[PDB]
């Protein structure tokens, strides 16, 4: 993530650029401008059709340097992070402006509040479990919607389906959930819509891309259970795209990742 | 006796009327209507009709509608003078979805008792399809007299375990036929109790929004159990309760009992609304030997 | 010392014959199976060792009336042919699905013919479903009544408790083999014994003169599959005084064994009597059958 707390998540400062796992150097929000902001043509976009922006708001240029990627071609949807309550008024003062161009020059954004992520863990955590125990959720809004095209499985979804509903959609939330043992797919879908993260606003939206993962074990009958919980669930006149995923490291778990759009 | 001409519009219909043919389904005449002429090469329909000048019914029911209409005559020659005319399909796409409201409408204008036997999409089959299907079902109901609908959703219970997609629509391939088989055999292969075309006419006529269930069994009280399950078939949705019009049929071997017929029938009417009009029908089918089938058809609400 | 036990199992009426073929297909051995029925349609389709036509063949749309007078008639009418069929048996199981007619009223006869001959006679039968109507539940209680006073031992199993709506259609015709597990529940101890053998004579004491009995199985590895059987509602929880209990286990291989044995007696009045046993049925990996018959009241 193009940020002094968004780099440390993916799995201007000199000692930060040199930890990017795939194979400048002189540093506040506006730091991303004459240390970060490079040319008008830096995607002459080449080898693929999307990449994501994991540039939240929990460090350095995650505010003034985040929307450097937003105007990159004014399709890409950023998976951000609104700051915790206790992380000061100064980081909260960098809230709207650090997201404003991420929802004026960028396609769509998924404003994952770690404030609300208090319900994901055990009881108490730390600042070190705000870019670690909030990587799990931070990958979700990404991985949820990549896996439909990279690794589908028992059901498939086009390139043009995601990019035909999640295109320039601006305001967007998600909602995730997990389950093992019986009822798996409907247990986790009923977690997915009730998860303190979609802010109970799916019914207001007009376009939802439900994902659902698990082994190749994953029955065709389980998938039909979750699918129903959507036709009732969202506005009864929306644009919904289902679709499945294969991940055989889950075995018995089924990663039901819902994503919202169309407010 | 009676001229039964089964028509399978849609790709799903034309695919399902093949299953009919590859099962025998006597006393009918098969007609496959679809847009991509290519797809009709694989049909074993005795008659095949092509309805597509240009489409490059590409997921748009309104092509299918127009297609059905621009071949309004082609069909009204295929359907001329025919006591019983069926119009099975897969609602969801376009060729069926749009068409059936015509082919059916055409049979009905031709005075032929017209029975629809269509399916609703799996909800995994996307959300568009549902809505496509949904106004298309509203379209038959308002066109053909009876419309047995079979929600696929319901077809896939947990007692059909790790299935597939081929197996899925194959599970439907049987079920479409079953709402046909169990109305036609009455007329086309009546066993000990005759129920002539006329009877089915009066129960089916004007009814609509019909449902159906199926149950086979054997052993002690076989016909009770085979009937019991059909009553409880999820494919009905607790509807038996209130159906003012019920068509049953206890298809079994030549030597099927009266005591048997009686107490399976007597198990149906009791579920049914107590005012409900009812009809027995037995059918001779040797492929069972030791077992019996039962196909209650709730109709009118 | 000719270790041979002559064990036969007759399936009377559709219920019995159905059940006997379910026994044939699921691979019970060491036993002559017998199908007796009124319709010769279903007899020729059965794979029973010896099939017997008793009922007068009846014109289309009669016969199938389910009047246990007519079944009782049919066997008493062909009582000779039944006497020879079960002649020099050692132990004769008698299975049926009560409520009906032919099996309802036919079992009483065949059971009581095994008795005069001098077999250990056993009745493994079922009480029809509650939805089948009052006439059958009536017609069953009388056929049960007779068979209780014909067989040395009778195992009655409600097909109503054997259900617990959509897919419990495959909870009668694939749940009736409770009858089968009822039979091999005793048979497979003598015919295919395990690491603890318990021959015919062990059984002859703990059955001859009981009258009434009940059963329950378990699937499994054997540590956690043992409780399963006694607790199974099928047994009516009537292990607060089952005065004469039998128990069996099937698979590969003492610790496994004594896991369950260190439990059995902890149930009913242990002043009575219990018999253990073992079976070699290599048709099952981690699974091991844990059948428990509970006689004597
Ligand atoms: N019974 C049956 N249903 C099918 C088959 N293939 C697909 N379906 C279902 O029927 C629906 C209708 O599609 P279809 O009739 O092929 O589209 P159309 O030919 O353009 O009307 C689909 O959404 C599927 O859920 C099949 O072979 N048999």
């Amino acid at each position: 993530g193009i940020g002094g707390g968004g780099v440390n998540a993916v799995n201007t400062d000199a000692q930060a650029l040199l930890m990017s796992d795939a194979d400048g150097r002189d540093s506040d929000p506006e730091v991303g401008r004459k240390a970060a902001e490079d040319a008008k043509d830096e995607i002459e976009l080449r080898g693929a059709d999307m990449v994501f922006v994991t540039a939240g708001e929990g460090g350095g240029t995650g505010t003034g340097g985040a929307p450097v990627v937003a105007s990159i071609a004014r399709l890409t949807v950023g998976v951000v992070t609104r700051p915790f309550s206790f992380e000061g008024k100064r980081r909260s003062n960098q809230a709207e402006n650090g997201i404003a161009a991420l929802r004026e020059s960028c396609d769509t954004l998924i404003v994952i509040p770690n404030d609300r992520l208090l319900q994901m863990g055990d009881a108490a955590v730390s600042l070190m479990d705000a870019f670690r125990s909030a990587d799990e959720v931070l990958l979700n809004g990404v991985q949820g919607i990549t896996d439909l095209i990279t690794t589908p499985g028992l059901i498939n979804v086009d390139f043009a389906d995601v990019k035909g509903i999640m295109s320039g959609a601006g305001t967007a939330l998600m909602g995730i959930g997990s389950a093992r043992g019986e009822g798996r797919s409907l247990k986790a879908a009923e977690i997915a819509i009730n998860s303190p993260l979609l802010e109970a606003s799916m019914e207001g939206a007009q376009g939802v891309l439900m994902s659902i993962a698990g082994g190749s074990d994953l029955g065709l009958f389980e998938i039909n259970e979750a699918a129903s919980l959507v036709q009732d669930a969202a506005h009864p006149d929306a644009n919904i795209i289902f679709g499945t995923v294969i991940d055989d490291s889950l075995g018995d778990e089924v990663r039901v990742t819902v994503i919202a759009a169309g407010f």
